[PDB]
Formats: structure tokens, C-alpha cells, sequence
């Protein structure tokens, strides 16, 4: 079945807990999987305005480590709860994919989850203005602006409205894209 090959596909990628003692300020984000009309989408983020750090930014749902948390995954789900409304019977966390280290003193750890048929996101206004779907084909194909580095334009044929996906974002994206779909028979 699709959600079975892409679960098979990302196991495959899975570095599992290698990377997560080390001791960094820790993050996690969530990449969400859904299954809408026959084909696998991600859901992404708008970060709301009024927030200090990356206001308006496409970001996927996560946030920062605390001392609640059980593990590094469990910080994603925490997270994507607060931001979207996922409760954590409506997720399946398939794999850790490889961190992302930057400013020298920070890792962030994503996640792939699988997420619910009947989910529907209840974005916090406070930590998020709007909540969006991409078809995971997109990232094979994308309309590619130069700003000098690459932004991705999706336009939601729903509504008209585009969005600029970019960075570690636009980057995770693909490799999902690629994880999942490459090398599949039509
Ligand atoms: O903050 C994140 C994930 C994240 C973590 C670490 C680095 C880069 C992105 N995501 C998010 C999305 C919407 C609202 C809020 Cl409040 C947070």
C-alpha cells in the first residue's frame, strides 16, 4: 500500500537515537505526512506575526526541547500539539531523519509522522497564522525563486495563495520528496 512503501522507505533513513545525548540546545520538528485525494502531502506552518523570531516564515510544526519530554520525538508531538491541535493518538512517528546543526551550539532533530485521516488542524493564533497542505510531488518539481539563495512558490490551486517555503524548511521538504518517491513505478 502507499502509506506502507513510504513507511518501509523512511525506516530506511531512520538514524534513530545516534545523535540525541550530545549535548546541544535541542529542538525537534515535526514533518507531517497526509493522505489526501491518492497522494501524500506535507503539512507546513505559517508562523504567526506577532512572534520575536522568523514572524510570517513557513516552518514545519516544533519548538525547543524541555525537561518534560521523554525524548527528542516527543518534543515534536508536544510541540505540534500546542501549535496545530495533533493529539498523539492521531500521529505515527516513523523516523528521525538527520539533524540539523547550526549557530555552533544547536541541534534540531525532524521527525517524520504520520498523521490521521481525520485530523484537522486547529492552528493556536498565538503561535500560528495559518496551516497549509503541499502535495509531497511538489518538492520534485518546484517553481524556484532566486532572493543570493533558492525559494520555493507554492500556489494553493484551492484559494490562489501562494506560499514561500525556504531553508532548512524547503530543504527537509525534498529530502522527504525524494525518500518517499523516488524510483516508484507508475
Ligand atoms: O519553531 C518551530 C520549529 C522549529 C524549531 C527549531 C528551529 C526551526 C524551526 N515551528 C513553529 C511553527 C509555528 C509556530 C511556532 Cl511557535 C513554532
Amino acid at each position: 500500500s502507499m502509506l506502507d512503501d513510504a513507511k518501509a522507505r523512511l525506516r530506511k533513513y531512520d538514524i534513530g537515537g545516534k545523535y540525541s545525548h550530545l549535548p546541544y540546545n535541542k529542538y525537534s520538528v515535526l514533518l507531517p505526512l497526509v493522505a489526501k485525494e491518492g497522494k501524500l502531502h506535507l503539512l507546513f506552518t505559517v508562523r504567526s506575526e506577532k512572534l520575536r523570531r522568523a514572524p510570517g516564515e513557513v516552518c514545519f510544526p516544533g519548538g525547543k526541547r524541555d525537561p518534560t519530554d521523554m525524548d527528542d520525538a516527543a518534543t515534536a508531538l508536544r510541540e505540534a500539539q500546542e501549535e496545530v491541535g495533533l493529539r498523539p493518538h492521531q500521529v505515527e512517528v516513523v523516523c528521525c531523519l538527520v539533524p540539523c546543526l547550526i549557530d555552533t551550539d544547536t541541534l534540531i532533530t525532524p521527525f517524520v509522522g504520520l498523521i490521521d485521516h481525520n485530523f484537522q488542524a486547529q492552528p493556536n493564533p498565538a503561535e500560528v497564522k495559518d496551516v497549509f497542505l503541499v502535495p509531497l510531488a511538489y518538492f520534485l518539481h518546484p517553481q524556484v525563486h532566486d532572493q543570493i539563495n533558492h525559494i520555493f512558490e507554492y500556489t494553493n490551486p484551492e484559494d490562489g495563495v501562494t506560499y514561500q517555503i525556504k531553508g532548512m524548511t524547503a530543504n527537509l521538504a525534498v529530502l522527504v520528496a525524494f525518500i518517499i518517491l523516488e524510483k516508484k513505478p507508475t
